[PDB]
């Protein structure tokens, strides 16, 4: 796999992890 | 890391990410 | 071919999981203030 893909994966991971953490949190606020 | 291996890591990690968030909030409201 | 070391890969995955815990904790702690 290419470093270009991996750059997307790593940064994507950071972003999605924050979004998931916050989505799950506010789901629990319903 | 092959594309197949990377794909398994992406999927497994995101499932686990959702559950970890869920678990932290669950424990936190006990 | 740039073969990645299994030790590094294992380390980074665990690293991600620990960071994930930390992110969830941060949300939790700041959320309840
Ligand atoms: C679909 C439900 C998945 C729930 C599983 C929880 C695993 C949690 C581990 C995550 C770290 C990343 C490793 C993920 C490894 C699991 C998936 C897998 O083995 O992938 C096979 C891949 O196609 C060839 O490596
Ligand atoms: C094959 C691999 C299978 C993958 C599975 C590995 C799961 C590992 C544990 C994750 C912590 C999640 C614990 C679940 C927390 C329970 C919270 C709960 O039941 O309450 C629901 C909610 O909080 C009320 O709306
Ligand atoms: C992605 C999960 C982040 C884990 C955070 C754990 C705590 C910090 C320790 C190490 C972070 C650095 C390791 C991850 C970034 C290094 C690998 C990398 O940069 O991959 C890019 C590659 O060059 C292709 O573009
Ligand atoms: C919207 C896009 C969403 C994308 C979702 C991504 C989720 C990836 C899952 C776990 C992060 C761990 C990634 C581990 C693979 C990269 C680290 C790696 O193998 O790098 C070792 C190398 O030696 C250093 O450059
Ligand atoms: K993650």
């Amino acid at each position: 796999v290419s470093p270009g893909v991996l750059a997307g994966i790593v940064v994507g991971d950071l972003v999605l992890t924050v979004l998931i953490a916050l989505a799950v949190y506010f789901l629990g606020r319903l």
